[PDB]
Parts: C-alpha cells; structure tokens; sequence
C-alpha cells in the first residue's frame, strides 16, 4: 500500500508544535509495518538543507508559479519538496514576516501544497502513486479537495491536529485557487462566509481522524467543535470520523537512553532515577529530599491547560508534604500567581517561566508525579512521556488523556493495569482528590513502583499508530 503525507512541516528539520513529531515519526513505522509511506513538503530552506540527495522528477508550471519537484530521503524515508522559490524560500518562520503578520499570498503557497499533494495521486510522479493520500491539518486542507475535483483518483483521509487554526481566506481567493466554483458551499470548503482549508479538509476527506478516540468524539459536541460542530456529527454518523493516538519516539523520549539525564534508568532499574530526581530538585530550588513526592507542570501556562486549578489546589497539595517544580508560560495572570507562590513557598515551589525542551527532559526524568489537568486536551502528549518515564500522570478524564491513563482504583491496582491518576471534573476539589490519592499511593512504596512498572510497560510507541492507521487505509 502506498500512503503519501501532505504536511508543511517534519520534525527535526522544521518545527513549530506537535505535528512536526507524527509527520517525522509516522512513516518510517509505517515502512516496518508493510506500508510503503513517503512524505511531500514545501522546500522550506531547512527542510531542503536536510535531503542532500535530492533529484528533479518534474518541473512544471502552477496557478502560483513554477514549481520543481524534488525528491530524495531522510533517515530513510522519501521525501518530496515543492521546490518554489518565490513562495518558500524566506528567512523567518515560514508562515509570517520577521514583523509577525502572516504572508499575504499564503493562500497561494498553500493550496499549493494541497495541489501537489492531489496531483501526485493522479501520476504526477511516473514511478510512484499513492492509494491514499494522507493530509495533516488546515496547511494541506486543500489536498481532499483537489482530490474531490479529480473525481478522487486516491483514497484520502485528513487527520486534524489543531481543530483551532481554521486557515482562513477570503472568498474572492475562489479566483486563484482553481477548485470548481460549486466547492465554495457550504455543503463543502465555504465557512463563515469565507474559504477554510480546513472545513475543506473536513468535508472531502474520504475519512477524517483525531489525534486520539476520545477528542474525536469530543469534537462532535459544540463546546469543543469551534463551529465545525454539523459537519462533523455527520461524518459520525456515516462512520468516517475516527481517532487514532499519536506516538512517542523512543529515540527522543525514554529513561533508558535519554542522553539529558543525570541517570538513564529502566523499568527493572528505578531506583537510578533518584540521582535524576536530587539533581532536579537542586537544579529548581527545592529541599533536597526524598522522601516526599514533587509533582511537576511542563506545559503552557493557560486555562484549557488547568493551571487555574492546579493553582488553586496548590496550598492543599504543599498542605500535604508534596513540592512542586513548574516549566512553562503563556497566560501573564497564571504567570504572576506561580512566581508569587515561589516567593511564598521557596524550598517547596519552583518555578521557571519559559519553554525549554532539554530541560523538560530532566523535569520528566526526576519528577515522581506529572500534572495534567486540562479543560480539555487536543494533544495528549506530555502524559504518554510521564507514562514512559515512570513519572506517574495525574490528569483529567477528556481526550487522549481519557485514552491514556488508568487512575489508582483498587480494581486497577489488582488486575495490574492502573497507571496514574484521574479525575472526572474541572474543578480543584476533585482535583484535590486526585491530589490526595497520590500521597495515599505513595506512602505505600511498593505499590508506587507497582504502578510505575505498568506505566512503563504501556505500548504508546508509533507502531502502534501504524497498525491503526493501516487498518484504517484497508477500507
């Protein structure tokens, strides 16, 4: 089976969120798993220094310039750019101005992508055609269009990793973007009066996928579906609506070789992460102390995240014993009251405001507990590498999180499948409780390492993922 990837970005040669990480993970689990999985990317200047072996398969002109395709491999995995100077070769992120205002002519640039994508599945390429095409969020929307206009030469399926960024335009763009006139509908890509890659993606997809089972029937209700709520109920009930769990790069992401710590340790070696943990508390200004559980945040700092809540709770959990080491930023208000609880709590709050992956690392490699007490959780990303690390999540019951995590019940415990902590409301009393029931799991020690034995062993690898989506593919 051949699967073709339409995206804008792929870990690590260009990043900008998570879907870098699928679109540089996914494939190559596919190419183990009897999928034949290749990717298609605009030549962005570091996305292009990354293939050296590079070759022309055709050059041709465009509704937006001429284009060369190229390909050649990464890591192992074909990789097609859209060579096309006078759209991608820019310095700065690649979807604005060094002045932060997005490319006027971004509609061009990216129903460009969606087009190659779509021609690829008609033999743009004479060596190589996709049964399906896979297409990833609004920047690729296009691509199931363009499809639809082909009288769908390749099975599609869109997968939505940001139901936010509509990918917006103006209706007028309908003169640029060569699409039949009767697809500005809003029985197709009309939204809002205006063009939107991604209700195109959502409409002509042949089958669309979340990034987890439960967000996607999350998205079906209004409160979560920004406005896409109609459609979407439809392809639910027509049974085209599907999640799929995203993976974690046990290169990148594992205790056992994660070259960021202290201490590389394993599922039969926990008693290695202590140094991990010292070090850590140190490095955040927190007693060094073992004998008392720390809980860290790695996350931005907002309300969809929970930090309100986990603020909230604070006073109760350090009422407890417990410390606390956050990593993050975003909302200022949150910001504040984090520092402020440093300054009241210093030796048991630590706080850094700002992003850093490395150091992310050391958090998820020290910490005895991860929390993620989201609204709700288009990414569930951060638990699975808790999970992984033995750092026991502690989250709330609502998308991959819902999926992910086992919560410390005694019927969990006995049938060896409990793996963190759960709770079911939005509010810092029952966040509280999970609170509680994490110092009640740890005074007992050996059901603590009962538990992060079982997190550990949990496969939320991207074989996985391809075992899904294959599956998906066949049908």
């Amino acid at each position: 089976m051949q699967v073709l990837h339409v995206s804008s970005e792929m870990f690590p040669l260009l990043k900008t969120g998570g879907l870098a990480d699928v679109i540089g993970a996914l494939p190559a689990a596919q190419i183990a798993d009897g999928v034949d999985a290749r990717v298609l990317l605009p030549a962005f200047p570091d996305i292009r220094r990354g293939v050296t072996d590079a070759q022309v398969v055709s050059r041709r002109d465009t509704f937006a310039g001429h284009i060369t395709l190229l390909f050649g491999h990464y890591n192992g995995v074909g990789i097609y750019l859209i060579d096309a100077p006078h759209l991608y070769d820019r310095p700065g992120s690649p979807y604005h101005d060094t002045n932060l205002f997005a490319y006027t002519d971004n509609v061009l640039r990216f129903a460009l992508l969606g087009w190659v994508g779509a021609e690829m599945a008609s033999g743009l390429d004479p060596f190589w055609r996709p049964d399906v095409v896979h297409a990833h969020d609004w920047h690729a929307g296009l691509a199931p269009a363009y499809l639809a206009a082909r009288g769908r030469p390749a099975k599609s399926v869109f997968t939505v990793h940001n139901l936010a960024y509509q990918g917006m335009f103006y209706a007028h763009h309908m003169n640029d973007i060569q699409l039949p006139w009767s697809f500005f509908n809003i029985h197709g890509l009309e939204f809002n009066g205006q063009i939107s890659f991604l209700k195109a993606g959502l409409y002509y997809a042949d089958h669309i996928t979340a990034v987890s089972p439960t967000y996607a029937r999350e998205i079906t209700e209004p409160q979560f579906a920004y406005g896409m709520e109609g459609l979407l109920q439809q392809r639910h009930r027509e049974g085209r609506l599907s999640g799929v769990l995203n993976g974690v790069d046990e290169k990148i992401w594992s205790p056992e070789t994660d070259l960021l710590l202290a201490s590389r340790y394993t599922r039969d070696t926990l008693e290695d992460k202590a140094e991990n943990k010292r070090q850590l508390q140190i490095a955040m200004g927190l007693k060094v102390d073992d004998k008392v559980p720390l809980f860290a945040v790695v996350s931005r700092l907002t309300s969809q995240k929970g930090l309100d809540l986990v603020l909230e709770a604070l006073p109760g959990l350090l009422e407890q014993g417990g410390q606390l080491a956050l990593l993050g930023a975003g909302d200022p208000v949150l910001q504040e009251g984090f520092l402020a609880a440093a300054a009241e709590y210093p030796g048991q709050v630590g706080v850094q405001i700002g992003y850093h992956e490395a150091f992310s690392h050391r958090i998820m490699g020290g910490a005895d507990v991860i929390l993620v007490p989201s609204r709700f959780e288009p990414c569930g990303l951060t638990q699975l590498y808790g999970l992984k690390y033995g750092t026991l999540p502690l989250v709330r019951r609502t998308g991959g999180l819902a999926d992910t995590v086992s919560d410390s019940s005694l019927e969990n415990l006995a049938d060896g499948v409990a793996s963190g902590f759960v709770f079911e409301d939005s509010n810092a009393w029952s966040l509280l409780r999970a609170i509680r029931r994490a110092f009640v799991l740890w005074s007992r020690p050996s059901l603590w390492r009962f538990v992060q034995r079982q997190a550990m062993a949990m496969d939320f690898s991207w074989q996985v993922a391809a075992k899904s989506y294959r599956e998906l593919y066949y049908r």
